């Protein structure tokens, strides 16, 4: 933690953190949900960490280089240690990453290694190649060399992901009890000291942690409470110092009673509508633009949602690491002007009384998606003068329509796999598996290919902005709003990275001030 000079710290540096449910596996390679992942970030540490701004800072690795973005070399500190005092070395990572993709591990996140492009990852997952074929080598105890199957300038950002955290072979091979309190040996800032199933997990500092001198909190208690409203009340009662999420029906009262403790930071996700760029009226750029421009994003976030979400003027969330967007020309316009321009575009497209625009908005049966769809269809009727029918389909049918392109407009969403623009922008390249709108634009592909060649964040940002400009002009998709993850944080709790869009936090950065 970085405590600013003058700050008066409380005598008791203990924290109670609420988590949404009982943690499943504390094994990085078997973890599934956020509760265990949040605890894992305190018990283990990857090659690098991600600070509040999303910048990549040293973890076990103190340096990382790659000129071609394909072969990466990480230099590891010589004072990284497991909770039992033994050293963390390059071999620990070779062992752990091989284990991540090993078919025997059945990791729910083995796929992340393939997303990261580590050579032969999928082949190993599929049982076609032995784990030792993975593109990771321990040149020596402090040198880890990685071979990717494509150029990935942002590869290092992915190593901050829990799936790439190291585990200690001797500990793991002791058997199923290896993750129990007193048994789990991680390399993070903390160590699991005690645990009461379905009640609490208590961690204390791993004094062997390389940066332990900066660790302030001496005890952190994770309280799993899968009660949507009770967590908030226990927080108000003083039993919790920080919560995760709160019901919309409680939001207004919280803003009125404790406005200085309510946080609704934009997160790494975008709710959007995808148009069929290959068939129907939506194949015409003018039609897509008109529809995108007539969605009233402020009305959607302020009235329909009303829970803190921000309008999405770009596909990539504006708070994404290394992303400094050029403003969208639509953000500064009154809705009435957008409506007028949209009507002109639609008319130019050849639609009107003689040829009415007939489209259907598709979504999977859901109370949430129905609410948004009804609101958007109303906007199109009032702002663009078009009657867009609504169609809800069962999940299986919805997925089929989505993949096969059997739709005009369809609800969609993307939550970044890592905190860097490429996770969003690569989705629109012509051959990407996740290109729902079926956008096939050579100019766009060219810009994204360019980004994969830029080593600096500054240069890549120029490409990402160029990409967003194309998405704004061609409107293959219509971003609507950016997700949020509401939290309540006590006035005395400092150091929580509330602005990190991926909500990646480590207790080592926190501290309690006298209040």
């Amino acid at each position: 933690a970085e405590v600013p000079s003058g700050t008066v710290l409380a005598e008791k540096q203990e924290l109670v953190r609420h988590i949404k449910d009982e943690p499943a596996s504390l094994d990085p390679a078997k973890a599934v949900g956020l509760p265990e992942i949040q605890v894992i970030r305190d018990l283990f540490e990857g090659l690098v960490n991600q600070n509040e701004k999303g910048e990549i800072v040293p973890g076990v690795a103190t340096q990382w280089k790659s000129n071609d973005n394909r072969i990466w070399t990480f230099t590891l500190r010589d004072n990284a240690k497991w909770a039992d005092g033994t050293p963390v070395t390059a071999q620990d990572f070779v062992y752990s990453w091989q284990r991540l993709v090993d078919p025997k591990t059945l990791s729910p996140f083995a796929w992340f290694a393939a997303l990261a492009g580590i050579n032969n990852a999928q082949a190993i997952i599929d049982g076609k190649a032995t784990p030792d074929q993975l593109g990771v080598t321990a040149v020596d105890a402090h040198t880890l060399k990685i071979q990717l199957d494509k150029p990935l300038p942002w590869f290092v950002n992915l190593t901050a992901n829990f799936a790439f955290f190291p585990v200690q072979k001797a500990n793991v091979e002791s058997g199923k009890e290896w993750t129990k309190p007193g048994n789990l040996i991680g390399n993070g800032a903390y160590v699991l000291k005690e645990r009461v199933v379905n009640e609490k997990l208590v961690v204390v500092p791993n004094t062997h942690y390389w940066d332990n001198a900066k660790t302030v909190l001496q005890k952190v208690t994770f309280l799993p409470i899968n009660q949507e409203s009770a967590a908030t009340k226990r927080y108000l009662a003083g039993d919790i110092d920080i919560t995760e999420s709160f019901p919309k029906n409680m939001y207004q009262k919280l803003l009125k009673d404790i406005p200085g403790q309510v946080y609704t930071p934009p997160q790494l996700g975008t709710y959007y509508y995808a148009f069929n760029t290959q068939k129907g009226p939506t194949a015409d750029q003018r039609v897509r633009l008109a529809l995108s421009m007539t969605i009233d994003r402020r009305l959607m976030t302020e009235k329909v949602l009303g829970t803190g979400e921000k309008p999405a003027w770009h596909f990539t969330p504006d708070v994404t690491a290394g992303f400094t967007p050029e403003p969208s020309p639509f953000e500064q316009m009154s809705q009435e002007d957008l409506n007028a321009q949209a009507k002109t575009l639609l008319s130019a497209a050849g639609y009107g009384p003689q040829k009415p625009l007939k489209l259907t908005l598709l979504y999977n049966t859901s109370e949430n998606h129905q609410k948004i769809a009804i609101a958007v269809a109303s906007m199109w009727k009032k702002n663009l003068g078009v009657d867009v029918k609504l169609q809800n389909q069962e999940w299986k049918t919805y997925i089929d329509s989505r993949n096969t392109g059997n739709f005009d407009v369809i609800r969609a969403s993307w939550v970044g796999d890592y905190n860097e623009p490429s996770t969003f922008l690569t989705l629109l390249t012509s051959t990407h598996s996740g290109n729902i709108s079926r956008f096939n634009n050579p100019a766009y592909d060219k810009v994204l290919a360019q980004a994969s060649t830029e080593n600096t964040v500054k240069a890549r940002n120029a490409d990402y902005n160029a990409a967003e400009k194309i998405l704004m002009e061609q409107a293959p998709i219509a971003p609507i709003y950016q997700y949020t993850n509401g939290r309540l944080i006590k006035p005395w709790l400092k150091g929580y990275p509330i602005n990190n869009p991926e909500d990646v936090a480590y207790s080592r950065t926190m501290y309690i001030v006298k209040h």
